[PDB]
């Protein structure tokens, strides 16, 4: 609801970066204006317009709120992107696109809202055999971690996983591990956690005396707090993977 608001006033509602979308898409052969590129929980769609900038083919951003969508096709069309990159309000978990119809499936920092693992056997069906897959998910550095956030993660997303689980899971789904690599900090600082400061101040006193919009800062505030105690421990990888039976 009003949550949507606060992150419209953000080029990015996750951990990235214009430098980390084009490593991933360095990492991708197969496009060209024929290309059927499909970006699930794309946000106002800040990596996709990057992304649109540097590969041929038509993209199709999928987003659950409206409010993200809106502001999706209006700076798609500011940037004259509108005939190729089109936002579309939908789920991931309940797509209509033709079966084994794309060549690539970008999602960043949007695939905890359906699971990896369930990602990965879900979106499958949708692509071309030899097609791409690429996500940023959440992950553990290490085997072992402290309480405090280890136990922050089980609360909002307990499938978060060491990279070589995660690795394992998408051999496993039928896929080619093809490349696999950790987002810098600077995704979570410079890029996620700095802009949501300004944001905040403007953010509080237009809806001053709302509960939800406090609690939303208050959130954050804890989240980042959080990173920057336990980011050894912790982060987002990026994960290409190639659709087996080329
Ligand atoms: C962490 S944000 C990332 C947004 C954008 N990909 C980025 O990296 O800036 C997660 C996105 O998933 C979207 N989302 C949540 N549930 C969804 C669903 N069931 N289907 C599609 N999108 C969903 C949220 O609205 C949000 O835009």
């Amino acid at each position: 609801n009003l949550i949507c608001d606060f992150f419209l006033n953000t080029e990015r509602q996750g951990p990235g970066s214009p430098e980390v979308t084009l490593k991933a898409l360095s990492f991708i052969d197969n496009l060209t204006n024929k290309s059927l590129i499909a970006d699930l929980g794309c946000g106002t769609g800040g990596q996709t317009m990057i992304l649109a900038q540097h590969v041929p083919g038509k993209i199709t951003g999928i987003d659950f709120f409206p409010g993200f969508i809106e502001r999706f096709n209006k700076n798609a069309e500011k940037l004259n992107l509108q005939n190729r990159v089109k936002g579309i309000v939908g789920s991931m978990d309940d797509l209509s696109f033709e079966k084994d119809s794309l060549d690539l499936i970008w999602s960043e920092g949007a695939i905890y809202n359906i699971g990896f693992e369930r990602g990965l056997k879900e979106w499958r069906n949708y692509l071309k055999p030899g097609g791409y897959l690429a996500v940023s998910e959440s992950v553990w550095f290490t085997d072992q971690r402290p309480a405090e956030i280890h136990d922050f993660w089980m609360s909002a997303y307990t499938e978060i996983d060491t990279v070589p689980n995660k690795v394992a899971q998408i051999q496993k789904a039928g896929y080619i591990p093809v490349a696999t690599f950790i987002l810098p900090e600077n995704c979570w600082i410079e890029h996620y956690f700095a802009p949501q400061a300004k944001a905040e101040e403007i953010f509080r006193r237009k809806h001053a005396g709302s509960r939800i919009v406090e609690e939303l800062i208050t959130s954050n505030h804890h989240e980042a707090e959080l990173y920057s105690k336990y980011k050894a421990y912790y982060g987002y990888a990026f994960f290409i993977c190639k659709k087996g039976f080329s």
